[PDB]
């Protein structure tokens, strides 16, 4: 059986309320053996060792945690056969781009998380674990990128995204679609993302002590500039717009923004809008304001990909190619 | 033989593109005197990327004024922002007859250009009996949305707007609506929602939640004096510790906090992670950010405590 | 402090798996006795894909008899089938307390099983005093759904159970339900099909089209002598032409057709391609092939005049 | 400029109605030559060509056009750059998966059709022929197997398939999502089908005449095995049964097929369940009963890889291998 190690960094799949009928909880609770002894079909399927990193909501996520679980995977590549990364799912699909970008290892990733507590009512978490230990170790999961395993569903880090506050089956790659389904623990991958992911990037965090600070302001009626503002006058080295419709903004927070690009503010244009490319050509001159379109990464998304630019250049062009290959 | 009457009320957006004019829109359809009498009125001409209070408040006075002058409503918008506008109408439009708002996503001058079919089929469910008292509707590819629920979901596609959580209302096929549900939280003349004399709106940002999220928005708003903030959380509208620290304490010094979702679909429940009661918050239930930016600013007109406009988030 | 009084009926399905029985069920959730006094009963205990008309009628007539012995029902039932039984019962159970529906898609010993909560919810469902009235409905993975739009979109998803064309009622959380929508159809004690002393049902059957489909499906329903046939068309009701020929002259010979789509979501319309009055056919609307079969079995048992099955097919 | 030919099949791409705003219409009327003046942007991006194979309604489609196409796509591959086929939605992708199994061709083949007539007030005919001649011309298109464009989407000819009755986007790939989306005639090709197509496939059908008979039983509540045993008393080489849930059979179709199995018809397992596989290991004993399952296939899919699956083998080991790797 392969070697798997579960990376524990919290989450609702490590949470507990006091009723299994109950909706109330708190996070990242029981630990890493905890979750590892409820499921002891592990066991027919790989040899697990589990390390706990944080125990944290990841409402809470921060760079720090990312550049850890980056360094720890890079690090033990050879010690092990493939990663699972338990998970709180609020942000998983964030931490799943930035470890898609940054991980050198060849082997899978896969992270996972739970919609309910692991005292509920059926709760998802057992077999969410298993499904995502299934996927560790499967020889087609490598040269995928990092994953994310969901509701019997194993999505490219890329393009997965949350998108229902409550359901089970919240975890969907809008755009592009699954990679593969999971029956009687056995996947039938039909897809891989194209973009380049892992080691076919240029990403190196390995000697960082911290991330570019990248920031994202909101766009609505009436939208005020006082987000875009603020985060200007902190020096933040970048800001994605969540912008309306196809990455528009608001004028006020145009106009913030267009003075910003002009001192040097990395501007990228990313949507509100939960599926769906924020174009070039469309009603913005990012040529003209130096600003950068999205693509398809939603504004969570775009923020880890403009950090991670940002290690590398300030050039509007090359950072606009950065979001084209990437 | 007669038709009904039906004003367009025009605000810009890419279907008069907004730079064509409201009769120029109009004769472009001639088919449209087949189905009502059409009057246009060019109330703004912007891109509705910067809609604001100023003509939010104008179209809800319009239509209260005007609503004993013609048989039905269509407004004419862009996409950005029609959802907004359409729930702000949907809880200050004090009109029984049918608001239908419509927009386009391709310009007029392109292929296959999806404005003129829209138009037409704004005009059929504006002039439909039927669709009286449903609220106020937004009409996008053959498709009666209600205007509470319904949402921008594609950046480019003409089947953008959809009600993801609990549908549409009404299918249109040959000129004709099959109603099969109708909105069931409160709307129009049954809310107690009334801008007939206001000038302008409480103000009322959004902030968005992420891995490290910055507090300075949240604060920036805060130094401000602003009268509500929404977050965008994460998952069941949870926080980034800074943000929570920030909100937390603007909670209990005047600010009226909702908790939201950038989550596309799902409600924003109570009795999760967050102990809304203790910090002072106020959960959004379905309503996305700004959604729930339309229904905290009105809630701020009539109150300023948090189980009220928590009461006021259960209704309408 | 009293709680109601909810009975289970227990047909099988893999939320039984059908081999436990009903009891066996029950006290496997015993935070139902938080909620309701249950009690259970065994109908029969068989795999959905072996529904019949037997069944069928055993469950209304066992709702309509015992429905003052009771404050609610929740049927357990197999997913495969379980969106035609759910329509069945909604057309002919004339009881106005709640009847709820749920299965479950993962054994009860696999891990993760969701039949646990699934009946916990059900029973919740059943219990809701704001459940009444809306029909019979099916109640997974945390939504409550309207039997005639419900129906299973995914072969393996626990969260198959989806109303695609007009949305859910109501999303459950924390045990408590916010309904938004109830179905504007007539259903239950609204419709004029009345099974309480039917033996057995019109025999009506479905047939399948695709590219060079043959006639042979459709002319051995019309030699036995069916009394309805259901086309599970391509796009929106269209046949191949040899179905065509078949069913044109069946429904000069007195077969009912109704033509229907295969295709998952949306209305087969009337004025499309092909002229229903000429050929005497009836158009099923949003009403799926098996969905369309239920409704033609019981207009059946009231006409079989094409006219008055399209008005029935527009009500119901 | 490439040069692209249109092969005209009909469909309510080619129809009329008497009104711009009324549903009533007829199909395939007018020809290829009004098609493309319709659309006089099409030589701002190729020289078009086009050639009116047949002119019917796609409800009508059958093995005979199926032959003529694939054998004149063959034929003519080195004479053009990629090849557009106008054609009803209603059987679009079963026509595309034939091909997607059948062709040679190296160059691009792209679907196209309307659900809007072409007299209709916002008819998609017009931009949907655009973009399926982008997609043509695109270098980039070729290798991904025969494709069907829709409402701004490069969709693969497996796993697209029509969702919806009216609906202008009712064109989507239901499990595995689409290949692109198309924006200001660029396409930003994020996936390509892993199931093996066209020259990667064996299936050659330049010497047919006709195709094995195959034909599609429902299942539901009470279901009549009597269109099973019609099939059966034909002779019919195959027969696929559009199962309930997880490819399940209601019993007296069950009886049917089983004893027709071991006289040698070939049965497959294919389910009215719109997404999502059938699979093996459910409650079918597919190998005691000499069954094949479907996978993702959906009926009229299933049918067409059966049929050509008839032209080399009815052994049911050997067609479910062909189930597990086309
Ligand atoms: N609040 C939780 C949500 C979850 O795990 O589902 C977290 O992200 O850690
Ligand atoms: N920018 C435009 C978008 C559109 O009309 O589709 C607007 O909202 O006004
Ligand atoms: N074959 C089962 C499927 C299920 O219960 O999910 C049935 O319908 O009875
Ligand atoms: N009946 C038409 C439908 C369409 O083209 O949309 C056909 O398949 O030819």
């Amino acid at each position: 059986l392969p070697n798997i190690t579960i990376l524990a960094t919290g989450g609702t799949i490590a949470g507990g309320g006091d009723s299994a009928t109950k909706s109330s909880y708190t996070v990242g609770k029981v630990g890493v053996e905890n979750l590892v002894n409820a499921v002891p079909q592990l066991k027919d399927i790989a040899n697990v060792k589990g390390e706990q990193v944080v125990n944290i909501g990841s409402q809470d996520m921060n760079d720090n945690v990312w550049l850890t679980l980056a360094k720890k995977i890079n690090t033990d590549c050879d010690k092990t056969d493939g990663f699972v990364i338990t998970h709180g799912t609020d942000t998983m699909e964030e931490t799943a781009y930035f470890l898609d970008l940054t991980v050198k290892c060849d082997k899978p990733v896969v992270m996972v998380g739970a919609m309910r507590p692991s005292t509920s009512m059926s709760a998802d978490g057992p077999f969410n674990l298993y499904n995502a230990v299934v996927t560790a170790a499967d020889k087609a999961s490598a040269n995928r990128g990092v994953l994310v395993v969901m509701n019997d569903t194993v999505l490219d880090g890329r393009d997965v995204t949350k998108t229902n506050t409550t359901d089970v089956a919240t975890f969907k790659s809008v755009n592009y679609g699954p990679l593969g389904y999971i029956h009687n623990g056995k996947i039938d991958y039909q897809r891989t993302p194209a973009r380049k992911h892992t080691s076919d990037t240029p990403f190196d965090v390995s000697k960082l002590n911290e991330l570019p600070k990248v920031g994202i302001v909101y766009n609505y009626a009436n939208a005020s500039d006082l987000p875009a503002k603020a985060l200007v006058d902190a020096g933040y080295d970048g800001i994605v717009s969540a912008g309306v419709g196809n990455g528009n903004l608001y004028k006020s927070v145009f106009d913030t923004l267009a003075t910003a690009a002009k001192t040097g503010t990395a501007v990228v244009r990313s949507s509100r809008v939960p599926t769906g490319a924020t174009t070039q050509d469309a009603e913005v001159d990012d040529a003209k304001y130096g600003f950068v379109a999205s693509g398809t990464l939603n504004p969570q998304k775009a923020r880890v990909l403009l950090q991670l630019a940002l290690t590398q250049t300030k050039d509007p062009q090359q950072i606009q190619q950065i979001f084209n290959q990437y």
